[PDB]
Parts: C-alpha cells; structure tokens; sequence
C-alpha cells in the first residue's frame, strides 16, 4: 500500500479465491474420472495451487503493518504456482470440461498476481 | 450428494468464499482503528469465522465418496460459527462500515449454510 | 476456558495439527499407488479431515473472547469428520502402511476432539 | 525429490505446523494484552505467518509430481514470512513471554526453510 493500485489488488483478491475454489473443484473431479490415474500430477498441482492461493488471497486482504518483501513473496509463490497448475490442467483440455475451466482460472490469477507484483516497487 | 438442491450448494461455496475473506479484511481493519482495545473480541471471532467458511467452502466443493455425516457437520459448525460472528460486528456497525459489511456477509452465508443443512436428509 | 482441562487442549491442537499433516501426506501417498483408482473415498476424506483440523487446531488455539457454543460446534465438525477418515484410511491398512498409520492418527484425535468437547459444559 | 535430504524435508515440516500454531498463539495472546494498540504489526504478522507455514506444509508433504519450481517459490515465501514475523515478535520479547517463544519458532523456521530451499538445485 501507498502507492499500489487498490483496483490491481482487489482483483489479485478476488481471482485467488475464486482459483483457489475451481482448483479444489478440479482435484475433486479428477478423483472421480475412471481415467484417475493419468491425472495424478494435476490434482497434486491443484492441491497445492488451493492452499497458495487460500494463503495468498488472505495476506493480500491484510493492510496493517504492511511489509511489501512479505507481500512480494507471497504473489511470486502464487504467481509460480498458477502457471505450474495452468499448463498441468490444460493438458486435459481436450478430456475434461473442468480442466479447461480451472486451467483458465489458474492463467487468470497468474496475471493477476504478476500485475500486482510489479506496481510493488 | 444424489437429491442435494445443487444451486443452494453452489452458492453456499461462494457464500463462504465472501465471507471468508470479508472478516479477514474486517479482522484487519479492526487492527487499524485507534478503537481497537474494544474490538477485539470481533477480532478473534473474524479470526475463527475466516477458518471456518475456508475449510467448509473446501468441504462442500468435494462430491467423490460424499459422505453426508461429515457434510452436516461441517456446515452446522459454519452456520455456528457465522451466526456468532454476524452477530459480534454487528455489534460495531454504527461505529465501522467494515463491521456492518461484515456482519451482512456472516448473516448471509449463516442463512446459505443452514438452507444447505436443512435439505441433507 | 474456565473450568476447562487445558492439558486437553493442548492434545487437541496437537493432536489436530499431527492429523491434518498425516491426512494431507496419506492423500499424496494414494496419489502415487498404482492402486489409486480403488483409494478415492480415502483421498476424498483425507483432504477433508486435513482442512478441518487445520480449522480446528487454529480455533482452540485462540482464547479472546472465547464462545463454548463455536468451540463445541468446530470439535464437533472435527471428530465427525476424523471419526470417518480413521475408517476409510483404515480399510487399507493391510494394502498400505501411511494408510495404517493415518488410520491412528485419526482415531487419536477423534478421541482428543471427543475428550475436549465432553468437559466444555 | 531425488537427491533431496529427506530429514531436512521432515524438519521443515513439522517446524512449519509447529510455527503455524505460535503465530496463531501469539496473534490471540497480544490480542488479549491491555498493551493490544502498540502490538498490531506483530498481530498482522503472525496472521501471515499462519497462512503461509500452513500453505508451505502442505505443499512439503506431497512428492506426486513434485516441481522443484513450485517447492522453491513456495520455500522462499514461508522464509520470508518467518525472518519478517521473527524480528517483529522479537521486538515484544522484553515485553512478553509470548513473543520471545514465537520469535523462537520463526527463526528456527526460517532456517529450516532456508536448509531445504538450499539443497533444492
Ligand atoms: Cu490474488
Ligand atoms: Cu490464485
Ligand atoms: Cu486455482
Ligand atoms: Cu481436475
Ligand atoms: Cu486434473
Ligand atoms: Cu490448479
Ligand atoms: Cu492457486
Ligand atoms: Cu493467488
Ligand atoms: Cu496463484
Ligand atoms: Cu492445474
Ligand atoms: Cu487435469
Ligand atoms: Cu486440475
Ligand atoms: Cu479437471
Ligand atoms: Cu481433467
Ligand atoms: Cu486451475
Ligand atoms: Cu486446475
Ligand atoms: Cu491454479
Ligand atoms: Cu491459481
Ligand atoms: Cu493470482
Ligand atoms: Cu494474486
Ligand atoms: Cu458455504
Ligand atoms: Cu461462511
Ligand atoms: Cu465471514
Ligand atoms: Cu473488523
Ligand atoms: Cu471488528
Ligand atoms: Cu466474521
Ligand atoms: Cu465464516
Ligand atoms: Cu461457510
Ligand atoms: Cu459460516
Ligand atoms: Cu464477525
Ligand atoms: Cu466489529
Ligand atoms: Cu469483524
Ligand atoms: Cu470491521
Ligand atoms: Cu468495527
Ligand atoms: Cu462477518
Ligand atoms: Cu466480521
Ligand atoms: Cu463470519
Ligand atoms: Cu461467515
Ligand atoms: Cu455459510
Ligand atoms: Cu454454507
Ligand atoms: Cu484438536
Ligand atoms: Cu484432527
Ligand atoms: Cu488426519
Ligand atoms: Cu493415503
Ligand atoms: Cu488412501
Ligand atoms: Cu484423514
Ligand atoms: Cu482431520
Ligand atoms: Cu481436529
Ligand atoms: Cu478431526
Ligand atoms: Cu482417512
Ligand atoms: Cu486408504
Ligand atoms: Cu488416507
Ligand atoms: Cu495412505
Ligand atoms: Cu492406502
Ligand atoms: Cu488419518
Ligand atoms: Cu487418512
Ligand atoms: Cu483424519
Ligand atoms: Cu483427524
Ligand atoms: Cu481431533
Ligand atoms: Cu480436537
Ligand atoms: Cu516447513
Ligand atoms: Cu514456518
Ligand atoms: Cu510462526
Ligand atoms: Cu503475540
Ligand atoms: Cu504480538
Ligand atoms: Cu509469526
Ligand atoms: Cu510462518
Ligand atoms: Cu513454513
Ligand atoms: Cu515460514
Ligand atoms: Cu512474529
Ligand atoms: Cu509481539
Ligand atoms: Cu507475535
Ligand atoms: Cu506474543
Ligand atoms: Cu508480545
Ligand atoms: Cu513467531
Ligand atoms: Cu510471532
Ligand atoms: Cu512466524
Ligand atoms: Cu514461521
Ligand atoms: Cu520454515
Ligand atoms: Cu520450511
């Protein structure tokens, strides 16, 4: 804060829950797939792409004392984690509806997060 | 899962997902307020409110091997513990916007969870 | 708090923190069977049982302004949900040994819930 | 994984549930404190300590499809977190038993995360 863009940062908040939620929702599908066992990286990658964005969106949600080292580290770890998941659920695209829908999701908050990064200074 | 009304499951996730991070901000904000000697039973119930609905957004995002036992009581414990906290905001909003938002969103996703709960068997 | 066995407590959150991390490690574990397609209720459950003890192990650990009545409904959520997951992981603690090992840590803080909640009035 | 050193794998692990937990202690015990308006950074701190080891452990605990990429990201935003969260209690030390024993656990996981981040390649 200070200088950042509020609008950048309420964006950043809202995409990471809203991929956080269409990743577990996508771990969950692919549990249930009879092809379960090709999809194994990606729910694993989904996992983790929930508990980043889960973390990241309620560091981003806090303004008292704010540290931007804190905060750029945060949206780089979830910046790296969305692009992981992004590219792991595009894979199957072409198999599942929920993949292509979480796999835009994932892009989605990966700009989100790159966006904010940079403004930080 | 099977005769669930999937609509009042949808949005009880979103429900969730807003109220979470509604008193994760609220918590937040609190902190800032010179008041803040006084809010700090809001602070802590915000505090375990944001847990709650993030672990029961994750719940109920879940269908394989659903198991309505653990369902029923993950959402009586979010319609619990929302009820608690609309409640204790509610206390401040004549003093803070934050509080009457806030304690809107618990209220709303309290109605969410136990519409969800009734219809479960 | 109050008249509350706080040696209890402790176990509680020990007990919850030791679970979630057995429960997310047993869901990975699953992951990487050959067996995976047999083991989706089990993974299901673990992510569940890790997101609630998570919730729980941060509710009992905090006292400001403590409600019995969002205490008693979490440890509630919390031993239902590990009571479920103690027998799911359990149906293959003769196929595999992280799911025998999860299968005790989710009795053992079933009991921890079952034991706190009992002396909360 | 691979050439990686398993028992610094279980270090962080279990530091980061231990750390998760202090923080979380921490947080409510300033909460409590008459000294609460002189502590808000140390609160905000904590909160995010919370989140990230929370995150950062499970992401540790899960070997399917590992990406040493996601596990460094990951690494480094857990030790960040827990160098700012250590210095900030730190400060408190003098003041309250609370914040010398946080202070403790965030240093001692700040070096467990930075012994793994290290041997990572
Ligand atoms: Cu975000
Ligand atoms: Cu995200
Ligand atoms: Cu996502
Ligand atoms: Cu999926
Ligand atoms: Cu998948
Ligand atoms: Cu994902
Ligand atoms: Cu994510
Ligand atoms: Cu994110
Ligand atoms: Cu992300
Ligand atoms: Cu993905
Ligand atoms: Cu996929
Ligand atoms: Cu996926
Ligand atoms: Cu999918
Ligand atoms: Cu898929
Ligand atoms: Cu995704
Ligand atoms: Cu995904
Ligand atoms: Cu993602
Ligand atoms: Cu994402
Ligand atoms: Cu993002
Ligand atoms: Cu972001
Ligand atoms: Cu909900
Ligand atoms: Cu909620
Ligand atoms: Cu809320
Ligand atoms: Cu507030
Ligand atoms: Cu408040
Ligand atoms: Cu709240
Ligand atoms: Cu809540
Ligand atoms: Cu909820
Ligand atoms: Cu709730
Ligand atoms: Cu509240
Ligand atoms: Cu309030
Ligand atoms: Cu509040
Ligand atoms: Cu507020
Ligand atoms: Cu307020
Ligand atoms: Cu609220
Ligand atoms: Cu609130
Ligand atoms: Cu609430
Ligand atoms: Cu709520
Ligand atoms: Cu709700
Ligand atoms: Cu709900
Ligand atoms: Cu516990
Ligand atoms: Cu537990
Ligand atoms: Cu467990
Ligand atoms: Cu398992
Ligand atoms: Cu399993
Ligand atoms: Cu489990
Ligand atoms: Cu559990
Ligand atoms: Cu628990
Ligand atoms: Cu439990
Ligand atoms: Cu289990
Ligand atoms: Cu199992
Ligand atoms: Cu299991
Ligand atoms: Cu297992
Ligand atoms: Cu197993
Ligand atoms: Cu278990
Ligand atoms: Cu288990
Ligand atoms: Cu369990
Ligand atoms: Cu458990
Ligand atoms: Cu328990
Ligand atoms: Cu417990
Ligand atoms: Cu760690
Ligand atoms: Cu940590
Ligand atoms: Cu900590
Ligand atoms: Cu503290
Ligand atoms: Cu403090
Ligand atoms: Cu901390
Ligand atoms: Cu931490
Ligand atoms: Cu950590
Ligand atoms: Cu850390
Ligand atoms: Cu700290
Ligand atoms: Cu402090
Ligand atoms: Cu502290
Ligand atoms: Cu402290
Ligand atoms: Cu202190
Ligand atoms: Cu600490
Ligand atoms: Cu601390
Ligand atoms: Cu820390
Ligand atoms: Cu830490
Ligand atoms: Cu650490
Ligand atoms: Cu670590």
């Amino acid at each position: 804060l200070g200088g950042v863009d509020r609008e950048a940062m309420a964006r950043c908040i809202e995409e990471c829950l809203r991929c956080a939620q269409a990743c577990t929702a996508c771990a969950d599908a692919c549990l249930s797939e009879p092809a379960v066992a090709d999809l194994t990286k990606c729910i694993r990658t989904d996992m983790d792409c929930a508990d980043v964005c889960t973390a990241t969106a309620a560091v981003l949600s806090r303004h008292t004392g704010y540290d931007a080292n804190v905060t750029r580290a945060v949206l780089q770890a979830c910046a790296t984690v969305c692009a992981a998941c992004g590219d792991e659920c595009a894979r199957h695209a072409g198999m599942h509806e929920h993949c292509r829908v979480c796999a835009e999701a994932c892009r989605s908050c990966e700009q989100a997060c790159q966006e904010l990064l940079a403004g930080l200074g």
